[PDB]
């Protein structure tokens, strides 16, 4: 019944266990326990009286706070831990106080598929060359560990509908179930409402690339002149900024939910984050492909695979060019070519709403069921 959770110390991890707790605080009453420094928690302070938030006080410390969660547990003793993929000593402490610890994976199945199955399979190539084609040792064990060491199951922010072969390979890979819990979800944004509302439906191209990289005045250029000649209108959150086609710039954070959930969006430029493409897909906002490092490349085609995005033709190797970028643009969101995609995005959008809340209830009775498990000799 009682749950603790540990993210890792990033807000990228913070809101998507935050996102957890309140979901499986709203239902079986799970009794909430999260343990975040102080610093990190005070974001969080907004609408958790769900949850219980913890403080816990600390080349990260965190790698030497063991002990400290372990008093931590040692007061709250959950029935229940779930850890992320760098605590590492997360398992090893919840298994000394016979606590049962179950990973959490914010990340799409397929990226972590790609690493599971070389070391797994070593030489028997990935099971699909379209998505990964296959033709110094103190990181790979530390991988994999959080794999292993979790009990019985797998937490996984992410829904069959967009990856269930790589999600059942994952599966079959690390030995677990993996239990998906679908997506998870200022005076100055007024004017953004009130521009979006204004404008018909379906005919708005949302711009962003997270915070990773500001670009540069160079890459800046392809990007708002691509915009410029796409002749749609568009919301980019970062020409000449008065001869811009019916768009608006801003400079900090943007209503990104808010923007893909109004009704005049139908289209979604972007940088390829895996929160970036679960929330364009609860939307049904088809997606515009810009990846460049890290999974960014393997979520953009994982969204191309499935038909409810397509990505940019790069044209060199370090960047692409404004016609790469407007002709898929209008492709998308203006042309019908792109019907396919969209008709693709809205259907996969009401399945994830047609099949609401049973993911999470299904994950909670499974948690329940560890749980029961560990009910031996009382």
């Amino acid at each position: 019944i009682s749950i603790a959770l540990l993210p890792f110390l990033a807000h990228g991890h913070i809101s998507p266990f935050f996102e957890l707790a309140k979901q499986l605080a709203k239902r079986n009453c799970n009794v909430f326990l999260c343990s975040t420094p102080i610093n990190l928690s005070s974001i969080k302070d907004k609408d958790s009286s769900a949850s219980i938030k913890l403080v816990e006080l600390h080349r990260n410390a965190f790698e030497t706070a063991g002990p400290t969660f372990s008093e931590i547990l040692k007061t709250l003793n959950p029935d229940l831990l779930i850890y992320d993929f760098n605590p590492s000593w997360a398992p090893e402490i919840a298994s000394s106080h016979n606590i049962p610890a179950v990973y959490f994976l914010t990340t799409a199945a397929a990226s972590s598929s790609i690493g599971l199955h070389a070391f797994k399979n070593p030489g028997e190539k990935y099971p699909f060359p379209d998505f990964y084609d296959n033709s110094n040792m103190k990181l790979l064990h530390d991988f994999i560990a959080c794999f292993e060491r979790s009990c019985d199951i797998i937490l996984i922010k992410s829904f069959r509908e967009l990856e269930g072969k790589y999600i059942d390979l994952l599966s079959t890979l690390s030995d677990k179930t993996l239990v998906p819990v679908g997506p998870l979800v200022d005076p100055k944004t007024e004017q953004i409402i009130n521009w979006l509302d204004k404008r018909a439906e379906s005919t708005v191209v949302f711009v962003c690339f997270g915070s990773e990289y500001f670009l540069s005045n160079e890459e800046l250029e392809e990007v708002a002149i691509g915009l410029e000649i796409s002749t749609v209108n568009f919301i980019w959150a970062v020409f000449v900024q008065r001869v811009g086609d019916r768009g608006l710039v801003v400079e900090g954070w943007a209503p990104q939910a808010r923007i893909l959930g109004h009704s005049s969006t139908g289209g979604f430029v972007s940088h390829c984050g895996w929160s970036s493409i679960a929330e364009s897909m609860k939307f049904g906002v088809p997606v515009i492909a810009m990846a460049r490092h890290l999974d960014q490349p393997l979520n953009g085609k994982l969204a191309a695979e499935v038909g409810v995005g397509m990505e940019v033709v790069r044209d060199e190797n370090g960047k692409y060019k404004r016609e790469g970028i407007a002709e898929v643009i209008r492709k998308v969101v203006v042309e019908k070519s792109g019907e396919v995609i969209r008709r693709k995005a809205r259907e996969l959008s009401e399945k994830m709403k047609e099949k609401g809340e049973q993911e999470i209830d299904r994950a909670v009775e499974e948690l329940v069921q560890i749980c029961k498990k560990k009910k031996d000799e009382q």
